């Protein structure tokens, strides 16, 4: 069986919190390949399946995400309860995170005349907070997530006390042990998808990204441009727009973990700096985010 290596020391499949099926019940579904259910082991959990028609290495990579997550410990990386693998369909136990993935949390939570503040600058900070402290801990651990985005990110809940976590490692995975359509090229910075270089400022690229993604409130980066045009736009020296109404302080991280040399942008240590300044600017938290019409 495969060995997992994190922070020092190897882990392996009965390092794993082998959790009774019997104790395990299916509340509803949740919304690719495998299904998410809310759960009960009473704790209450996320359900992550492997579909029982799977391939040796499908088993192989649902293996591995659970160990990878099981190894990580810290506040803004979702937690995982434990696994069911010795029933099937094979189980993932994870915490729950009634909130849902940052992506759909923005896009349904936009302002509205209906809901006039239902999201402000601050909320937008604390969530760009919650995920680079995440990135900060993966950074100073030595792992390199290589897909942060807004996507892959959970809510603990909907409403004002909510905390943000990174969620999937499905690409670290993958490269731990696909193709061109499928790789997260509008994430990706310049040494990443033309070398298959990855460091730590490959994350902070990507955070970059992931702040658009926030402050434009869920559009898709790069608006119109395909992944072919994004590569030659990115490639050339092009870079996003600010996101509508977006603090001046705010795009300016987004453009320094854009920088072209990966020695060039900030480690997450600064990342989050920047992002604390911003939360103390007045200018910054008072700026009135757009309202759908
Ligand atoms: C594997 C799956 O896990 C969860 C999904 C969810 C989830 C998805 N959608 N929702 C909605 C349920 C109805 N109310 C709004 C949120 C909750 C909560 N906790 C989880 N641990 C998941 C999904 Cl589905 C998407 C992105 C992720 F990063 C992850 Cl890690």
């Amino acid at each position: 069986n495969p060995n997992y290596c994190f922070a020092g020391k190897t882990s392996s499949i009965s390092d794993l919190k082998e959790v009774p099926r019997k104790n395990i019940t299916l509340i509803r579904g949740l919304g690719a390949f495998g299904e998410v259910y809310e759960g009960q082991v009473p704790l209450q959990v996320a359900v992550k399946t492997l579909p029982e028609v799977c391939s040796e290495q499908d088993e192989l990579d649902f293996l591995m995400e659970a160990l990878i997550i099981s190894k990580f410990n810290h506040q803004n990386i979702v937690r995982c309860i434990g696994v069911s693998l010795q029933s099937l369909p094979r189980f993932i136990l994870l915490e729950l995170m009634a909130g849902g993935d940052l992506k759909s949390f923005l896009r349904e939570t936009r302002p509205r005349p209906s809901q006039p503040s239902s999201l402000a600058m601050l909320d937008l900070l604390h969530v760009a907070r919650d995920i680079a402290c995440g990135c900060q801990y993966l950074e100073e651990n030595h792992f390199i997530h290589r897909d942060i985005a807004a996507r892959n990110c959970l809510l603990t809940c909907p409403g004002p006390g909510r905390v943000a976590k990174i969620a999937d490692f499905g690409m670290a995975r993958d490269i731990y042990r696909g193709g061109c359509a499928m790789l997260p090229v509008k994430w990706m910075p310049p040494e990443a998808f033309m070398e298959g270089i990855f460091t730590s400022k490959t994350d902070t690229w990507s955070f970059g990204v992931l702040l658009w993604e926030i402050f434009s409130l869920g559009y898709m980066p790069y608006p119109s441009k395909s992944n072919q045009e994004v590569l030659e736009f990115v490639t050339s020296g092009g870079r996003m727009d600010p996101p509508k109404n977006c603090p001046g302080p705010v795009y300016r991280i987004m453009t320094q973990c854009w920088q072209h040399q990966p020695e060039d942008r900030p480690n997450f240590a600064i990342i989050l700096e920047r992002i604390e300044y911003c939360t103390q600017d007045p200018d910054v938290i008072n700026t009135a985010l757009p309202i759908e019409y």
